[PDB]
């Protein structure tokens, strides 16, 4: 209750605490926090595009996937 499985990453400054995307820190250290349309990878210091229409029925008909959005 004073710690987490992730601990003592730097604050969101030194190469964003190692994050390659949008980022902040709680008292435990920095993480990425991906914008709308993106997800956190395993590493929690990088973000990946969601394939928003690999999900069946997200688009009623023809779909294309693009970085951070869909058409
Ligand atoms: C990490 O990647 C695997 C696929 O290699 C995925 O199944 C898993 O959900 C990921 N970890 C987390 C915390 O979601
Ligand atoms: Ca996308």
């Amino acid at each position: 209750t004073d710690e987490s499985p992730l601990c003592n990453q730097d604050s969101c400054s030194h190469f964003n605490g190692g994050c390659t995307h949008q980022c902040m820190q709680g008292p435990f250290g920095a993480t990425c926090l991906c914008p709308l349309g993106y997800q956190l990878a395993n590493d929690t210091k990088t973000c990946e595009d969601i394939n928003e229409c690999d999900i069946p029925g997200f688009c009623s008909q023809h779909c294309v996937n693009m970085r951070g959005s869909f058409r």
